[PDB]
């Protein structure tokens, strides 16, 4: 009985979604597909259009076993920080393999570029070295020395984000020493991407993206839509950022997280006369930080995280927990035959475990509500402590709860 | 050139203000009235329904000459507070007169119990200490001592609101030994309660108001809700509560002024189960907290005032500086003759001038304006800084900007 892993954030679930699952299942041998998901903060530094609890019960009757959360400690990051955390994630839950989507279904070059990094990692290093003291910065000096080996034709795309992310789970597996064996696929019912498939919903039209999404996807976003009354979108939070701003001080805002050292001025000066989430970026955008990147950091000035914090739980080698948001029958098996095993604890009801990872992966959720209007705001966030792990049963449709 | 001060909250300013600002004048023989009034937030701890700005309209129409704001400092505080720091900048201004209405329309029963009870304060701290070591409470110890004196026929209940910010502005006079005569009289097209007419304003009714608000007033009202769409609530900041209090720990909320040791506790766990400001109060309420002294918390909690900002502020017997809200013809000529006198800075272009009191009146001012939408919002928090003090025409109503 053999686990293939994979690392989403489902934002939405839809076909292209789909492909991936079944692919997976299929060229890994593997029976049992376990999803780590980022929950409801994603790896761009955007919420969650709706609640990992909702995109839970999404997966879990399209073809995922087990949905663990992949804490907000490693879920908003670049995607090195991710990669590492999310396969600790997938190696806790002895998953045999590891399967992420590029452009090819070859998964080759991401391993003939690793080692050519991993081994020339020195060489790498000690180039990166002459090229600083020339005058060049750094992410020069990188892409300098990068380019004597790396400027072969593999050819590996550096470019096309989602080998980015390949390249850094056959990074994570290599350091980490897991027997996790990687696979891949090309990425494409034609199949539509997880963004244009927001801006339908976004635009109050659901009506457009069907075909590109799953049945039970579909209902269980419009039961969102009906439950709570929203879609979710970074402008639903502008006003709470701006409130976030109002009652920090400089020095305070320097310690928060991507806040690096002096913009904590740039920011305050652009909050104050911004009308948007749009505006406000636009004014803070710099050389030194890409859109995604800010995203990240108004996203930890949201939640308020610190950088001692951060660092303090960066620090931990593996994941410091297991969190349980679905499992199937079959997720609900593999679990209890690995549980055994686990080195950090399973998390089904958050009362069962006190981490500070965890007081993150919560805080984020208290936010994440705020935009729904009271009083359904509040009877949502009575689910992170209420909701125990959601069950679906794949001998058609019965949830246990 | 003589000014009477006048310590008030217009909020709104009403049939029973344009009448005790025309009597001011008259029975305190001063040509000048000189008004010191909360900015934003207010001491029965609530939002200000319309901005400073606005109600300084108010103010000027109906023969107030002049108009300063109460820094946040001391606006939202204690009775014991709040009546010293005012009455403290209306003698900065020096205002030799002082008039405010009362439940006892008579100084006599101020001036008397004031003399009276400092003739005794020794006899008072061992009647309590008695009480005290006896084992009663803090209040109760200070009721018994208190009607261990003062219980006779008098009457002039300072179980009255009126009656306690009167003798506490005649108190903070005497013991400062100001050169400024007090004066008092009762409450009686109409007349009725600032809070009768905010809640009807709530109620959904604003032209009622009309026999009780007079024309000015009524008119600058309207304006406000037109332009920014709302009338400001405590409730309407519920969501900034909620979400202030999400990203705080205990032993951060426990710096909060007003939040006594232990309480931080229940806060964030009343918080989280509220989907009402109403309801998050029932859930705080202890003995030791009025019912304004828990909405003054929340106020504190809003704009995270830290014990150490606010005592550290507290501690000095002067006003940091005079921030000119408005002024009349009148008014100007009051201003200039006494500018050179002012031992502390005359705040008129923000620029100016930056103190921490100061600090934290702009900080008060941009949590006002969060609950108005966008892009008015940011139009809004302009009103702080390029707002050149107001200014208008007695004879024949003009506003020179
Ligand atoms: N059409 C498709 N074909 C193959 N794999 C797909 C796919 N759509 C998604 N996947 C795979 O599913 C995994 C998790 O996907 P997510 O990260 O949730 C969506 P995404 O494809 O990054 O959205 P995007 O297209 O807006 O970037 C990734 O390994 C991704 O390659
Ligand atoms: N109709 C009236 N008669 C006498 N005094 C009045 C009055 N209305 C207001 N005042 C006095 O004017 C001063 C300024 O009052 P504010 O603090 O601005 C609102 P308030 O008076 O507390 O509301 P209220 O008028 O509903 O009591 C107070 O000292 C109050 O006693």
């Amino acid at each position: 009985m053999k686990a293939v892993g994979l690392v989403v954030e489902y934002n939405p679930f839809h076909n292209g979604h789909l492909y991936h699952a079944q692919t997976a299942k299929l060229q890994t041998g593997c029976d049992t597909a376990v999803a780590v998901m980022s929950g409801h903060f994603l790896q761009r530094g955007e919420p969650a259009v709706v609640s990992k609890w909702a995109r839970t019960k999404m997966a879990l009757q399209s073809g995922v076993d087990l949905v663990i959360e992949l804490p907000y400690l490693y879920a908003v990051q670049k995607a090195d920080i991710f990669a590492r955390g999310s396969v600790s994630i997938l190696n806790e839950l002895e998953c045999e393999a590891l399967f992420f989507g590029s452009e090819n279904g070859d998964i080759k070059p991401f391993l003939e570029t690793a080692q050519l990094i991993d081994e020339h990692k020195h060489i790498l290093n000690d180039r990166i070295k002459e090229e600083l003291k020339k005058g060049a910065s750094y992410p020069a000096a990188a892409a300098i020395a990068f380019s004597s080996i790396l400027h072969t034709e593999s050819a590996l795309d550096l470019s096309k984000p989602n080998n980015i992310l390949g390249y850094q789970y056959v990074t994570s597996i290599l350091t980490g020493g897991y027997p996790m064996k990687p696979y891949t696929t090309a990425r494409i019912n034609h199949i539509a991407s997880a963004t244009s498939i927001r801006k339908a919903m976004i635009g109050q039209n659901l009506e457009a993206c069907l075909r590109f999404l799953p049945a039970a996807s579909a209902r269980e976003l419009a039961a969102y839509r009906k439950s709570f009354g929203l879609w979710h979108t970074p402008e639903s939070y502008f006003s709470y950022l701006k409130y976030s701003l109002s009652t920090v001080t400089a020095r305070e805002l320097q310690q928060v997280y991507e806040v690096e050292e002096g913009l904590e001025h740039r920011i305050i000066r652009s909050i104050r006369k911004s009308s948007s989430y749009q505006e406000f970026m636009e004014l803070l955008k710099t050389k030194r930080y890409t859109w995604t990147r800010l995203q990240r950091m108004n996203t930890h000035i949201l939640t308020r995280t610190k950088k001692q914090d951060m660092q303090k739980l960066l620090d931990n080698d593996k994941a410091p927990y297991i969190r349980l948001l679905g499992m199937t029958k079959k997720g609900q098996a593999y679990l209890s035959e690995k549980k055994k095993a686990l080195s950090v604890p399973l998390v089904s009801k958050l009362s069962s475990f006190s981490h500070p990872a965890l007081d993150l992966d919560v805080k984020a959720s208290r936010i994440y509500s705020l935009p729904i209007e009271e009083p359904l705001r509040t009877e949502f966030d009575l689910q992170e402590y209420g909701h125990a792990p959601i069950r679906y049963d794949e001998d058609e449709q019965h949830f246990l709860n």
